[PDB]
């Protein structure tokens, strides 16, 4: 008989609480695509949320969907039109690839393209599996001194890069980060790398703040039941001034309100967290002091920069990885994520190499 | 006996509903100030509001305050250090003058300076009187082909200039302006002067919209009881697309919500109207499509630009003046403003010249 | 016998002074391309230059090349993947279409993409012919109230739009335009549309300046043998101040030098003309007054905006068309261009419709 | 007899090669000025050049001028209107203080103000003396953990901050710095602090490059007689790509040419060095790839940011000081500067404290 064919075991969400490991066909790359032997894939709240509620806002799972969107792997095969990538190349994968060159792509903000393909956001299948095909322009070669897990960490790191950019974070800035979860952490890492003089991070958990301290947070503030004004007051009390930029990573109404009150006049409040459809905020306060309120939707043009920072050892994201499981233990990985302990959980999809 | 001294009759608000015409001492200009013989002064909701409620937000009249802040006049005397102005110069007066060169002034956003002096905003006396002294750097010479009233209109025009600038209005844009009151009208004139392809104005009053058409509105939409989503749909229906910029001039929650829904992704929603301390809005919607929410606080660096536009006949604000009264008929002018009929009302403070 | 097949008569440059009208095969559109029945094509110095010297700098004609790059036409057929365009649509054609989604395209500056395809720039064939295929994303639908010739004029107009953008031209600006040739003219049109208060245009020809006056130039200055300093002096003498932006459209060294001397501190000097490989300029002068020197290479993201301006009658480019010949009289059209009289010469490729 | 009066020994340049130490009257601070007891003052090519040639470009010493402009000191007395400073405050002095609030100051670019006062640039006296008065808004309080010498180093550091800002240096960038002199070194430190992934420094001296390595240069390239094109090739060869930003610090024509050839398309070439009045450069090359050429004139809005960076230990400029002499040994200090050996030389003006 013929030799055994390769498999494409995949982690699939069928509905709320219905997670399964099942085999999928092996993708065939189009002329401008590459087939990747998946290596490392980190998971975040969006994967867990789809698993728990089968949806996130209007993005709802209407049919079985493969999870995973923060990954790296090895090029297995390339399409006829691919020139910059060859079999064997280690690459980082940017999950958002435009389907059409609309005005948003031409102006340089492809992340806003309405018909964009995005891994693990229904109805687009993610990459928590063995073999995955992706647009070649959105697969970036990893330098030899950058690990697969670092390559996978580029996705969450890019959320922080995009956020700091939109906020205008720069040399000597005093930056406030609301939330010490993984989003706030990468945001902290980026702010410092961009030259922020002081970064103050707030959170409900003293443990998370302790970890924030470990990776660079200049100041931490544990929040309990203080009002938004009191929070802003305490923040300013610690800095000796008002932060020029605030990056809200919790999505909670009270925190958003605190950011408006805390941010220096002419500064920027970036909203990265996702909360309710409606939020009650002191717009009048913001307008009078020209505190801009800018939202963030994923990212654009961050991979090459993230790779340069990692290759030059300008940032250290490794401490963010707290657990790693082989793809086959995906369910245990998700149950672990739910326990709220840790920061970034990594899934190892390549049986031939389970290392970082 | 000696010759009669000049007088300095002033319109003063002593408290809610307490408006009086009384004589004030004649100001003496310091080294970097000039004394102006007031000529034309337009009034707006702010003056009228301080009269009715004795306050606007946290800005409250604690002692009698002279009203007026949109003016022009003639230089009567100059301080020992003034060199760009001499007696007889016709000038436009920018009401906001910084008291100290703090970081806001140095960075170029002096309007945000915390200790800024501003005419007719408690506790700073306005210029609805005969003689007024002001910082010479904030008094701009008017070209011969620009009238005193045009000079006075620079103040309200600058609100529109600052708003369109913050919104990023530029060549070819489709702009939505919520509110056809005087603020919306100047915003309309400025947007067109900046190259906007089409400006659509909304309002509750059919009469105000008709006037909007008269000065350049490409499209108008009268609003009754439609929902924010409906408003957004109607606007897009008329433009054939979503406007890149929305300038909200009413301050109403419903209108602000319509702006978020209507604005094109990656676009900007400018908040010029002043409403409630709190506003319930769909921030999530705005964040997902990166629709920025920028507030505005008066203006900075608009006088020279305004003068060049008027001097070159690039914009015409004359149609905005619907009534003019001599200073002595100030009460009648304020009663007229309440009638809600009309656009801009001008007060003439110089008895020797009541002309435009 | 079968019915007669359509022809694809094309204007081809074989070498210096070797211009021919010959039949080409009829292009077949790929999945993301459209086939256009060419209608109107304007010609400029680059077409004439390739004809005269068979090259422009390093861009050299190594094999017969079809000329033409400023055009519009009617969609004849669409590729399998085209959704936004159907047979019969009248469209404007943007000649520069990227071959790969490199970092320049992702950042929003696709014009800088190294491997970009560009009509009539060797070795890419242009569109002065009957049928031409082009990337569908770069073919824009023309509104009914916009003529084919206006659609073709979008290309040269876009040179002006891009130039004013890079220069930062905005409301109330005083702008200097060196050169009253067709480039300077569209630049003049754009500057005014963006809100420039005064535009001063210089040139060696009094006739060209007279035409500039006809289309909006606020001030004109005929240049003879004056030195760069004297030019700057005269320019400032006319404006009463220094222009915040200078757009050099001749490429001549002396003019570039005058622009540096004339431009206001902190302003911008945009280089649109093409001269020698080397230029001697007073960089020290520019640096001390922070006068930025920015080059321009064609354009990016201008078509939709140009179309909006034309459809709303915000700009009038029609006066630029001074002559029109059918494709078959292409040689006469080129000999006419060489006579230096006129501004824009239009070629009509569709025998069924030779109107504007 | 009465008590001995304090002295105000000053280092004065009377003409080419004529340097003297002589006593000056003690300044009396005006209402918005402060009198400083000078502590640390670093010197640079400008002071040394005024000494050797009695001029720099059009800036010429027409009467004896006190040298020095990179300093810090202690507040000895404050004007009747000063409120943010009191006797005893340790402060950093920003040498450039505007004499009038013109359009340049209002727009936020006060360094361009035509009538600005600037220490040690004829005809304005510098601060290499015992007592010096300055505008209070331009004297910044130093935190306790920042030394006087660090305060004095803010001046040269700000040249680098302004240069990197104008160049747009940001996260992940590959930056080329031409020249390893003190300007190139601070530029290097700032570029890294701003998040540049790799900074490559070029220079004629192998010794200066070794020092560059010591403070953070990722790569160094010694230049001998290669051509500009060759230099550009070598730089790219080492980076593996073209740098997005080039900061030219020598002022040499050949070097400026290399910068144009080396800089990535759409990138920026910042000219910090001062060379000849005229420079022959390949503008065409720069325009075709939209490589912007921006000059710089000192700085604006950098002191507060510099202080925050030093106070947070985000940058370390201490390694720049290679020698320190008391004011009285100024001649020896200037002779040492000519030796070309060393980086930054500090003069100690306060006899009661000669420490860093
Ligand atoms: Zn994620
Ligand atoms: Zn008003
Ligand atoms: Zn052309
Ligand atoms: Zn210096």
């Amino acid at each position: 008989a013929a030799a055994a064919k390769p498999n494409n075991l995949s982690l699939v969400v069928h509905g709320p609480g219905d997670l399964r490991l099942e085999n999928y066909p092996i993708p065939e790359p189009g002329p401008n695509e590459v087939l990747l032997r998946m290596h490392s894939v980190g998971i975040c709240g969006s994967d867990v949320h789809y698993w728990e509620y089968g949806r996130i806002g209007n993005f709802i799972v209407k049919k079985p969907m493969v999870l995973g969107h923060e990954a790296s792997g090895t090029v297995e095969k390339v399409g006829s039109s691919v020139k910059h990538l060859k079999p064997g190349d280690r690459v980082a994968i940017e999950p958002g690839a435009p389907r059409e060159n609309d005005e948003f792509c031409k102006m340089g903000r492809y992340n806003l393209s309405p018909s964009i393909f995005f891994c693990a956001t229904p109805p687009d299948d993610g990459n928590l599996c063995r073999f995955y095909k992706h647009n070649a322009a959105f697969c970036y070669k990893l330098p030899d001194n950058v690990t697969f897990e670092e390559g996978a960490l580029i996705e969450p790191l890019s959320v922080g890069i995009h956020a700091c950019r939109r906020g205008g974070v720069t040399l000597g800035h005093k930056v406030l980060v609301c939330g010490a979860g993984p989003i706030g952490m990468v945001t902290l890492l980026v702010a410092k790398a961009m030259g922020a003089a002081q970064v103050v991070v707030t959170d409900l958990s003293a443990t998370r703040l302790s970890k924030a301290k470990e990776i660079g947070a200049d100041l931490v503030l544990q929040i309990s039941k203080e009002s938004p004004q009191e929070i802003a007051r305490k923040v300013e009390g610690q800095l000796g001034c008002k932060p020029e930029v605030t990056i809200e990573c919790t999505g909670a109404e009270a925190s958003i309100q605190a950011g408006i009150y805390a941010t220096r006049s002419g500064g920027t409040l970036v909203l990265v967290g996702l909360g309710s459809e409606m939020t009650t905020v002191p717009l009048l306060h913001a307008a009078i002091r020209e505190v801009d309120i800018k939202g963030v939707f994923r990212y654009c043009n961050t991979w090459p920069v993230a790779i340069s920072m990692l290759a030059s050892k300008s940032v250290n994201v490794k401490p963010l990885v707290t657990h790693r499981f082989p793809l086959e233990k995906a369910l245990e990985a998700f149950e672990t994520f739910k326990k709220g302990l840790g920061l970034k959980i990594m899934l190892k999809c390549d049986p031939s190499d389970q290392n970082p």
